[PDB]
């Protein structure tokens, strides 16, 4: 009933509301226009949990659900996708404008091999990709990494290669052996001279930005607040500043949910720089994403680092809807954002909570649900078997 | 997962194969035609989940939702109004057959008081006939029992009292106080002096079993297996009475499943005779002879399990596998879909699925006789994962 989990909120002290005419409104309509030529493109849904608001004690609960994202049960296609295709306009003098998809799959000549570490999506977006474009896929995949999901990328035709090392030092190998063999890294984070493709990465991300103004547009609603969960920074970068370039990052009370056992983000928001951090795949860290800290250091409101069990809390409310509401398949890591908001409800502390993160009777929330059932063993642990549950 | 939940499955050792007039498909009718004229009036879901099915490893399952039974979210009423218009038409000198429920709302006569203990529907669709056709209705609860169910009871006009007692003892104090004040007892269960209106309950309740008959025919479907979860044994024994005057009680392979808190059944199934022994509306104390005489006869299996049982057959229905229609049921509801779900996880799945008779042309009626009765209990399970596996 009344439960304490985890909810640590911190204040961004470093806001300044400075924009990024790098990751606005002009780079996410090009890139949606790139999305919309590829073949069964229609945009998510973005569900009104209306029942759940109301029990919440918000005006509405809005909820970006990108397991509809083609065949993918993920959002990161957007920007994976989107990238390669940059890249090979860019080595084969092409233009992004005028590409087809049937003539880089059937054609002879110089084939790239696209290389990348991933938990799950990145990677699959990334396969799915260079199997469109006719391209080669080499897709490495830390320890105890879900064998579905291995299953899921060679199902795409690429080469995947589970080590015995953790994330960070999977990482380190697609490196050393994409140097060594002549392969192009495309990973959805930055370092110091690499920047072109995670930039292409978070332009791509923001279509789903774009999509949700539209439907949020039709539905005759501006919302107040936004969830954003923050592995790298890579997703809440690109979205929040193509939403903060619509609705002023002043006027937008934006919350960065993160695990507290990788919560590089909210470590960093602390101390005002980069700060160095097993977890739930797709929001591991080890380090911010440049690009996506200067977004959210500058724009962000609020930075949450929360307990394990949120995550899961979430997965059950959206599966299993309140009222009339409909039914959302989400992810551990895209549940979490909703996981959030009914966490604060249950809490004994509910009031100060809700007023801390401004959460009022007028509150219009968009929440994104940015994968569906990609380890399908481990939802159903969670929603029918109650793994990882309250108490 | 590969989880270890406390199935205990028990072959009905007294099992003779004798059907009941009593309980067969002309009562049942004649009960259905009976609820065709009340208000609201329509046929139950029977929800094919063909996606579990094929996961489970069986044909189908399919699942008649009674949590849509005429805005109650449970089954109860088909008995308790029933019962209690066959009570006014006995006190009034009418015939029950030829009027219609609109007739008995406006009927003339002297004020009745229908007195019940409940620790939930039974109670709550006593109350519900009594505020239809103008009378009056006492019922009482024990204690532990759920604001929301007592709610629910005096949202219908109806006086509901929670007293400090259990539920055999609250019993007790609603037959004192009716001899008392000279009010009509309506209780879903049976004993010596007291047999006529729990015959009327579980006829009613049969009217469930003739729709999901005709429903599965209308799909062009036999069933197999029917799981059928006991509290007392009234709905057990009224729809497996009509389900075996239908199939045969030979060619359906019907299995009655109870909590292990109060297996009043599975106890009587193993021992011999009546063994007088958890959650609301499977609570027992002492098995219903006129049920226990159908399930001892006709009834293949008991099945003595763990309550987590329960709860996970919540979860499987409120958050269904693939495209599978979506199911809110309440603990006592889902636990007979929760054994099917418990069996798939076991390490013993083989055995147990052997031992169940289950296979891959199996057809298993399963029925969820409550939807989300206490809200508050239903999300701790679905949400918080109380009761969880693990």
């Amino acid at each position: 009933s009344v439960f304490s989990l985890k909810i640590d909120i911190a204040d961004n002290k470093f806001f300044n509301g400075e924009t990024s005419p790098l990751f606005s409104q002009s780079q996410a309509k090009l890139a949606r226009q790139f999305h919309q030529k590829i073949a069964g493109y229609r945009p998510t849904p973005l569900c009104a949990l209306d029942d759940l608001a109301n029990l919440f004690g918000v005006k509405k609960i809005l909820v970006k659900d990108e397991s509809k994202r083609f065949g993918l049960n993920a959002f990161k296609m957007l920007g994976g996708a989107y990238a390669i295709a940059q890249l090979l306009c860019e080595k084969y003098h092409l233009d992004i404008e005028t590409l087809s998809f049937e003539h880089l799959k059937n054609a002879i000549g110089e084939k790239m091999t696209f290389a990348t570490t991933t938990d799950g999506n990145h990677g699959r977006g990334v396969a799915w990709a260079a199997q469109q474009l006719g391209q080669n896929a080499v897709i490495y995949m830390p320890k105890g990494s879900a064998q579905e999901r291995v299953d899921a990328i060679l199902n795409l035709g690429a080469e995947c290669i589970v080590t015995d090392m953790n994330y960070d030092d999977t990482v380190r190998l697609t490196m050393q052996h994409a140097q060594q063999h002549g392969w192009e890294v495309v990973q959805d984070t930055a370092w110091e001279g690499y920047t072109k493709i995670p930039t292409w990465i978070m332009q791509g991300y923001a279509t789903l930005a774009d999509e949700a103004v539209e439907q949020m547009r039709e539905m005759g609603v501006t919302p107040t607040h936004v969830l954003l969960q923050a592995g790298v920074g890579a997703m809440a970068g690109g979205v929040l500043g193509y939403l903060v370039d619509v609705y002023s990052p002043q006027n937008l009370h934006s919350i960065i949910v993160e695990p507290d056992k990788a919560d590089c983000i909210y470590r960093s928001g602390v101390k005002g720089d980069i700060v160095n951090v097993t977890i739930m795949a797709g929001l591991a860290c080890g380090e911010p994403n440049p690009l996506g800290w200067e977004i959210l250091r500058n724009c962000a409101t609020q930075f949450i680092s929360c307990q394990d069990s949120v995550a899961a809390l979430g997965m059950r409310v959206l599966g299993n809807p309140y009222g009339n509401d409909p039914r959302i398949i989400s992810g551990e890591s895209g549940a979490v954002g909703l996981g959030v908001l009914a966490a604060v409800h249950y809490h004994p502390q509910r009031q100060s909570l809700m007023e801390k993160l401004a959460l009022n009777k007028d509150a219009v929330v968009l929440v994104i649900s940015t994968e569906g059932d990609t380890d399908v063993k481990h939802y159903r642990e969670v929603v029918w078997e109650g793994k990882h549950a309250v108490a």
